[PDB]
């Protein structure tokens, strides 16, 4: 892996600046005892640069963390704009409210702490949707059913991203045992048999360990 | 490289369908001696997702080789949109149009046979934009002066794409002795120094070598 996390390096340093808010993002998850598993900081450029292409006003992600992809794609909204992500672990969420306070974006992001498979149909009977972009990034085994959901909260032309769905190569291995891995191998056949969207898998190498993000657009 | 090659087949079984026109497109290329250097099937579906991204009715293609890129992009446009497609062979441009004539898709695409510097020129005189979606795929030296030829025929929002900035991590090496490899560093220096976009690099593994693409869009 030293030559992605090299070239990962190169690329971060012409494209890829953090500002305070996005370094505070990242030492916040070491102090909070949380685990280290943020999108990159190019990843987090490239869903921004995603979120402008879709000229999106109002973004739903699964799966908090600390909210350093929160910032990153908040950053592409305009004033009015909205972003909606789910969190799960109350400690998660007041470390992510902390750090979106600090990037200044409290106005734009709500925070809603629970399962978002409790969440997903909250967000229908609230008339939530449509949103422009959505980020599937929680827990790994119902994927498949995120993107149901997903579906249900989305128009003509939305996008959907889930990370983490090649796993070093072992989605390969139709024998896998492990919970993340059967997850994406599920998401992926999903996704191969869906009529509702065109989409893809990119593969994806850096600092992070060899992975993979599917992207979707709902006809 | 085999996890990346067998990841990619991986892919392309749930997601990278290829009709005639496209393996046909491929085909094309040994018996005219032109390079197998094309973008993968997975890449060609990307692009394509790229272009409905972008809403693309005017794409500009700077190389188009056999077509095949051409193809997987100009399928997103509406039957009123158009691609063209910049080419300096004339052997190359000749079997493009066989491949796109192929595809059905001779009234969306546009193939122009010369220097892409010669003709970028003649595109901005004749008002050929802007472009929803560009994509420079030539040759690697002047994409420095292919990109700001690019931004004469953006509009705000344009998404500009740039083939093969990585090298097999080449592009870390300054002392590199090959130009394609000098021409993806002075590109990828340019691009962290512009101004008019918001960019990145998407590093890129699978069935061609380790390589990557530059993503930009143009400010609003
Ligand atoms: N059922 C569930 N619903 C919502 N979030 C869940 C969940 N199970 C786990 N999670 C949360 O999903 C997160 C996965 S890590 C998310 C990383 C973040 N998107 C970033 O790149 O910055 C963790 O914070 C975890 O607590
Ligand atoms: N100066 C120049 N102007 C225009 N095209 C050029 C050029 N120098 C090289 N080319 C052409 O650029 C092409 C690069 S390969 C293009 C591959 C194609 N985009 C695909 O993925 O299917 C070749 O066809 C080559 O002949
Ligand atoms: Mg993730
Ligand atoms: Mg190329």
């Amino acid at each position: 892996n030293q030559i992605f996390e090299s070239v990962d390096h190169y690329i971060s340093d012409l494209l890829g600046y953090e500002d305070d808010a996005l370094l505070a993002a990242t030492n916040s998850l070491a102090e909070a005892g949380m685990p280290a598993i943020s999108v990159s900081p190019n990843q987090g450029k490239f869903l921004q640069l995603l979120a402008q292409l879709c000229q999106a006003k109002n973004i739903l992600e699964l799966g908090t963390l600390a909210g350093y992809s929160t910032i990153w794609m908040a950053r592409a909204l305009p004033k009015n704009g909205r972003l909606i992500t789910l969190e799960y672990d109350p400690k998660h969420a007041a470390v992510a409210q902390k750090n979106i306070d600090r990037a200044g974006l409290t106005s734009q992001v709500q925070i809603r702490t629970g399962k978002a498979i409790d969440i997903l149909p909250q967000l229908v009977e609230e008339g939530a949707g449509p949103f422009d972009m959505i980020f599937i990034d929680a827990d790994k085994p119902p994927y498949t059913e995120y993107f149901q959901w997903a579906l249900r909260l989305s128009r003509p032309g939305t996008l959907i991203v889930a990370d983490n769905v090649i796993r070093d190569g072992k989605v390969l291995d139709e024998n896998s045992t492990e919970p993340a891995v059967q997850g994406a191998r599920r998401f992926n056949a999903m996704l191969g048999a869906n009529t509702a969207v065109d989409a893809t898998i990119l593969q994806m190498v850096g600092v992070k360990e060899y992975d993979g993000m599917a992207l979707a657009i709902v006809k």
